[PDB]
């Protein structure tokens, strides 16, 4: 039986991960959990999911942005974001560090805040240690959108939602997504 | 025919509603446009409700709170709330002023902002200065609740939401409202 995302209120997602011991991840349970994880990205389409958001407080994260996924999405958009597709991936026990001080602001979104959108400052390249779904240390370098994925994915790890980092008034409903920034609001874009 | 409310997303309201002429309060194009919030606020039941939130760019809300309102609340809570009925109020460029430094702290929610809720610190007692419905110059003290109505709604004509203002982590669903707080959240009510 496939789980289903929670949402704001449920604890798991407002309180911090714990690790997974190494040597457990190639089990058939944490396999399993991944594999749900995958499983729930996919048929909501999204590019990111934690554990949490399925009732696992587990540091797990997973992600994937496919060609097809953007191929519709205004190729303006696209480019001021640059976003770029890449393969699914598995991170557990992850550790996000900003590989420098250049940022970025665009619109968020989550599954567990579903009907509203908020634009969030992020890093715009990072670097992330951890393991892979066979427990296999690893490091991977990012930037552009795949960059924002792993951080609004880590951070639910850490029990945070964009919706407590996010800009003032931005905070606005799907069906608003694109309307005028309020005066006053930071304008969307990266700094390179 | 009657206005909409407008969604978290829409310009008006986020940016800061302007004054209304004194002396055109009593104007017949601005007695409509408080007949119109009235009506909506009512509609859509509501305790509070603030020009911008039908598209109206000035600095007027209106509010209320009804034993019925407050009917179908558990009085374990609405105790703990502080929470009163109180006659229907229209205050056209408000000015709210705390009375003390007591605050407490609950869920609040928006009509701009359905299908959600969050606890947001609000102060116990406050102060307001403005006009009512005929121009006439007014003062309003309130506590509890009602002190909370009319922090949320002056806020709204300076383009502020409670999602702002809230309390890291607590933002909600409304369906998962009953659920626990945080480890590491502070609790509601009182001091
Ligand atoms: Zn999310
Ligand atoms: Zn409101």
């Amino acid at each position: 039986d496939l789980p289903e995302i929670v949402a704001s209120g449920d604890p798991v997602l407002h309180e911090k991960a714990r690790e997974v011991d190494p040597g457990e991840i190639g089990s058939e349970r944490i396999q399993k959990i991944i594999d749900d994880m995958i499983k729930v990205m996919r048929l909501a389409p999204g590019v990111g999911l934690a554990a949490p958001q399925i009732g696992v407080p587990l540091r797990i994260i997973v992600l994937e942005d496919t060609k097809e996924y953007i191929s519709y999405a205004p190729k303006e958009e696209i480019l001021a974001q640059e976003r770029r597709h890449f393969d699914l991936m598995v991170m557990v026990n992850p550790v996000l560090k900003e590989r420098s001080n250049k940022k970025a602001l665009f619109f968020e979104g989550c599954l567990s805040v579903d009907g509203f959108r908020a634009a969030v400052e992020r890093y715009l390249e990072v670097v992330v240690t951890g393991y892979d779904r066979q427990g296999k240390r690893i490091e991977v370098n990012a930037s552009g959108w795949q960059a924002r994925i792993l951080q609004h994915e880590c951070d639910h790890l850490d029990g945070n939602l964009y919706v407590d980092k996010m800009v003032p008034r931005t905070f606005r409903t799907v069906d608003n997504l694109d309307l005028p920034l309020a005066e006053g609001c930071p304008k969307l874009g990266s700094h390179h």
